[PDB]
């Protein structure tokens, strides 16, 4: 399949070179997989989700996304127009309030919830968890992400928007999960993106058009936008039988475009997510 005039981030992960505008992908489109979006919630009624999204857990008064951050990330995962895996199943877990904030104890509970809730869902091709959140270092938050990964879920987390070493931020500094950095459309490291030896992969993170609350769309930037690119790609690759949850991050790194990015500090990988699609 080929989506013309696609968002630049989708066209980037299906090309060996920047500047293209078509997103080439296999028609399976992550069908059979499930992706948990642990964020501010999802506007599941958005037409771009085609009824493939639903809220399963909230830690606040309502399950509605009163912010838009979680709806935007879910749209990059698997919306019809702006998603990597356009046929995947989307589950929303609201651990952040409508201001985009949340206590670590609630974030830890949301991860432990996903590790158990996946056992009563029908996801034959695999389960993915996308965490576009983070803060200061916490060994309890890192351990919760490691538990979720060990239970059999592909965990993708954002590296942070501090332009610093991600080793001082959680759950980005957990080695067992897949930490995602951000890049722009000219194959430059996003000026805000964190770095360090803990980063596994980079994704499109600057000026990312996706869904928004109120049935709308908008473009924002952050490593919170690059993470759903890797999460959606994982669900896309697992549906193809190429990899599994325990080794998706390593497979994505092994098959990535190497050496394409600029302004990458020494000690940080120069790897850009890529689906290796061939018609
Ligand atoms: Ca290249
Ligand atoms: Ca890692």
């Amino acid at each position: 399949a080929a989506q013309t005039n696609a968002p630049w981030g989708l066209a980037r992960i299906s090309s060996t070179s920047p500047g293209t505008s078509t997103y080439y992908y296999d028609e399976s489109a992550g069908q059979g997989s499930c992706v948990y979006v642990i964020d501010t919630g999802i506007e599941a009624s958005h037409p771009e989700f085609e009824g493939r999204a639903q809220m399963v857990k909230t830690y606040y008064y309502s399950s509605r996304d009163g912010n838009g951050h979680g709806t935007h990330c879910a749209g990059t995962v698997g919306s019809r127009t702006y998603g990597v895996a356009k046929k995947t199943q989307l589950f929303g877990v609201k651990v952040l309030d409508d201001n985009g904030s949340g206590q670590y104890s609630t974030i830890i509970a949301g991860m432990d919830f996903v590790a158990s809730d996946k056992n009563n869902r029908n996801c034959p091709k695999g389960v993915v968890a996308s965490l576009s959140l983070g803060g200061g270092y916490s060994s309890s938050v890192n351990s919760a992400a490691a538990r979720l990964q060990s239970s059999g879920v592909m965990v993708a987390v954002a590296a942070g928007n501090n332009n610093a070493d991600a080793r001082n931020y959680s759950p980005a500094s957990e080695p067992s999960v897949c930490t995602v950095g951000a890049s722009d459309r000219y194959d430059r490291r996003s000026s805000f993106s964190n770095y360090g030896s803990v980063l596994d992969i980079f994704g499109p993170g600057t000026d990312i058009l996706s869904t928004w609350i109120g049935g709308s769309t908008r473009s924002i930037s952050g490593t919170s936008m690059a993470t759903p690119h890797v999460a959606g790609l994982a669900a896309y690759l697992m549906t193809l039988g190429k990899t599994t949850a325990a080794s998706a991050c390593r497979y994505i790194a092994d098959t990535a475009n190497k050496g394409d990015l600029s302004n990458i500090p020494f000690g940080t990988v120069n790897l850009l997510a890529y689906n290796n699609y061939q018609a």
